[PDB]
C-alpha cells in the first residue's frame, strides 16, 4: 500500500532473457507454423474465428520496440500463439502437435529462467 512495499525483485535482465527464450523458440524445428502471421486472405475462417492473431515475428517486433511493459505481458502473447493454434487445429495434425510441443518447450524455459 502507500509507502509499504515488498522487496524489489531485479527485473533489469528481463528484456534480454525474454529475447533469449524467443530465439530458442524461433530456432526449434517445430516452430514453422508460428514464425509468421497466418495469411488472413488465404486461410478461410481464420479472420473471423481468431480474434487476436499472434506469431513469433510479431512478438519479436513488439519486444524490440518496447511494447511489452513487463515479462508477464510477454508470456501472455507467447501463450496466445498456442491457444490460437489449439482453437483452429485438430490435436491429431502436424500443426496441432507442433503447438503442444512448443507450449511445453516454452513453459519449461519460462519456469527455469524466472521461477
Amino acid at each position: 500500500s502507500m509507502s509499504v512495499k515488498k522487496p524489489k525483485r531485479d527485473d533489469s535482465k528481463d528484456l534480454a532473457l525474454c529475447s533469449m527464450i524467443l530465439t530458442e523458440m524461433e530456432t526449434h524445428e517445430d516452430a514453422w507454423p508460428f514464425l509468421l502471421p497466418v495469411n488472413l486472405k488465404l486461410v478461410p475462417g481464420y479472420k473471423k474465428v481468431i480474434k487476436k492473431p499472434m506469431d513469433f515475428s510479431t512478438i519479436r517486433e513488439k519486444l524490440s520496440s518496447g511494447q511489452y511493459p513487463n515479462l508477464e505481458t510477454f508470456a501472455l502473447d507467447v501463450r496466445l500463439v498456442f491457444d490460437n493454434c489449439e482453437t483452429f487445429n485438430e490435436d491429431d495434425s502436424d500443426i496441432g502437435r507442433a503447438g503442444h510441443n512448443m507450449r511445453k518447450y516454452f513453459e519449461k524455459k519460462w519456469t527455469d529462467t524466472f521461477k
